[PDB]
C-alpha cells in the first residue's frame, strides 16, 4: 500500500522554456486587457503562462491586431512565438495533392519573397515593442487542407537555402502530430540544421511511443524543442470544465516533458469553451491542470529524472530550480483510489513541501504541508487529482 519514487537532482534533462497558448484576433476575438493579465500574471487566478504563440497573417493590413496582446504578454515576462498559415496570396500558386485539387503550396519562384514577407513581420513586431523569440516556417505544413502545404523537401529547401536569411529564431516544421518526416530531413543537413533554432511539433494524435525522437537527441544540440499548438482530449464546445476528462490536459503536458523531452507546451486558443480560459474571463478546470506546470515550473528550471509512474495511474514529473536547488513536483492520480508515495530526494537540505491541490470540486487548493523524514516526502494524493508539491 506504499508506493515509492525517486526523484535525482543530478540527473538533469531539458532546461524549461515555458507554457502557454495562441491569441488569433481575426479568426476570434483578440484577448481583452483583463484577459490578458489573466492569462500571462502569476497572480492567484491567473495562469501564470510564459509563451504567447501569434499568427502571422498573409495580409500585412491585418498585422496591427496582434499588438497589444504581444506588448501585454511581454510586459508581463512571456516570450512571443509567430507562425504563418499562408503566405501573401501573390506567392501562393497551387497543385492537386492525393487527387485533390487547387491545394496551396508556395511557388518555388517566391521562397525569397517569403523571407522578406517573414522579415517585414519581424521589422513590424520590433517597431511596436515586440521583439518575437522565434518565427515559423509554416504551421502544419503537412496537415494544409485550408492553408499551405510543404512537402519534407520543400521545407528542407526552405531551412538550407533560404532560412539564414530570417532576422530570428527559425521555427520548424510544426507537423501536426510530430511526424519526424516532416523535420528529419532537416536535422540530417547540416546547413538546415544550422539554419534550424527551435524544432516545433503539434501533438495532435501524437501517441506515448512517438514522443521520444532519437535522431534530435542526437543532432540537437543547441536547439530548442517546443510542442507549439495542442487542444486535448478534444474541441468539444463547453467541455472545458468536464471532470474526469480535464486530467487529459495533465498527463499529455506530463507525457510532453517526461517522454518527449520538450522545453515548451503551447494550447491552442487562450480563451475558448474548451480552452484553458473560460469565455466568462474565468480558469476552466483545463486550465488549472495547465497552470499545474505553469504556474510553478517557471522557465529556466530544469527537469529532472524521476519515476515517472510509480505506480498505475499515478504519473510524476520533477523540475528543479537551479538557483537553489528546489524542487517543483506535479504528480496526476487518475486512480478512483486515495495513493501514498514514499517521494525519496537524496542529497536534499529541503525538508518541507507546500502543495496545491486540483480535484473535481476544488481548483488549486493550498492543503496540508509535507514534512520530510530525513530525505523522504511521503505524499498521499486523492482520487482524480493532480497536486503540485512545492
Ligand atoms: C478491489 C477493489 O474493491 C478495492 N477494494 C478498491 O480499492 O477499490
Amino acid at each position: 500500500h506504499m508506493a515509492s519514487a525517486t526523484i535525482n537532482l543530478s540527473a538533469e534533462k531539458q532546461v524549461i522554456r515555458g507554457f502557454g497558448g495562441m491569441n488569433h484576433p481575426v479568426w476570434i476575438s483578440d484577448l481583452t486587457p483583463q484577459q490578458r493579465d489573466t492569462a500571462f500574471g502569476n497572480g492567484e487566478g491567473q495562469l501564470g503562462f510564459t509563451i504567447l504563440r501569434i499568427h502571422v497573417d498573409e495580409n500585412r493590413n491585418n498585422w496591427s491586431k496582434e499588438v497589444a496582446t504581444a506588448r501585454r504578454a511581454i510586459e508581463l515576462g512571456a516570450i512571443v512565438s509567430a507562425s504563418p498559415w499562408n503566405p501573401p496570396s501573390n506567392m501562393v500558386e497551387t497543385f492537386t495533392r492525393n487527387g485533390v485539387p487547387n491545394q496551396k503550396r508556395l511557388r518555388y519562384d517566391k521562397y525569397g519573397d517569403y523571407v522578406q514577407h517573414l522579415n517585414d513581420f519581424v521589422a513590424y513586431m520590433k517597431s511596436n515593442g515586440v521583439d518575437l523569440y522565434a518565427i515559423s516556417v509554416q504551421n502544419e505544413p503537412d496537415y494544409a487542407h485550408e492553408w499551405t502545404w510543404w512537402t519534407p523537401q520543400e521545407m528542407l529547401r526552405f531551412m538550407r537555402d533560404y532560412a539564414g536569411q530570417i532576422n530570428c529564431r527559425v521555427m520548424a516544421p510544426e507537423s501536426f502530430q510530430y511526424l519526424k518526416n516532416m523535420s528529419d530531413p532537416i536535422l540530417n543537413d547540416p546547413q538546415a540544421l544550422a539554419n534550424l533554432d527551435i524544432l516545433g511539433a503539434h501533438f495532435y494524435g501524437t501517441t506515448v511511443n512517438n514522443m521520444p525522437y532519437p535522431l534530435f537527441e542526437q543532432k540537437g544540440a543547441g536547439k530548442e524543442l517546443w510542442m507549439t499548438e495542442v487542444y486535448v482530449p478534444n474541441s468539444d464546445s463547453n467541455s472545458a470544465d468536464r471532470w474526469p476528462e480535464a486530467l487529459e490536459v495533465a498527463h499529455n503536458m506530463h507525457n510532453a516533458l517526461v517522454e518527449g523531452n520538450f522545453q515548451a507546451y503551447v494550447w491552442w486558443y487562450i480563451r475558448r469553451s474548451y480552452g484553458p480560459m473560460k469565455e466568462d474571463g474565468t480558469i476552466s478546470k483545463r486550465g488549472y491542470m495547465m497552470a499545474h506546470y505553469s504556474k510553478f515550473v517557471r522557465p529556466g528550471y530544469v527537469r529532472v529524472d524521476a519515476t515517472k509512474n510509480p505506480t498505475y495511474n499515478v504519473y510524476l514529473s520533477a523540475c528543479k530550480n537551479k538557483k537553489d536547488n528546489s524542487v517543483v513536483a506535479v504528480v496526476i492520480n487518475k486512480s478512483t483510489e486515495a495513493k501514498t508515495i514514499n517521494i525519496s530526494v537524496p542529497g536534499t537540505s529541503i525538508r518541507k513541501w507546500e502543495r496545491y491541490v486540483t480535484t473535481g470540486s476544488k481548483n488549486l487548493r493550498k492543503e496540508s504541508d509535507i514534512n520530510a523524514s530525513g530525505t523522504t516526502f511521503q505524499v498521499t494524493l486523492e482520487p482524480q487529482s493532480v497536486t503540485t508539491f512545492v
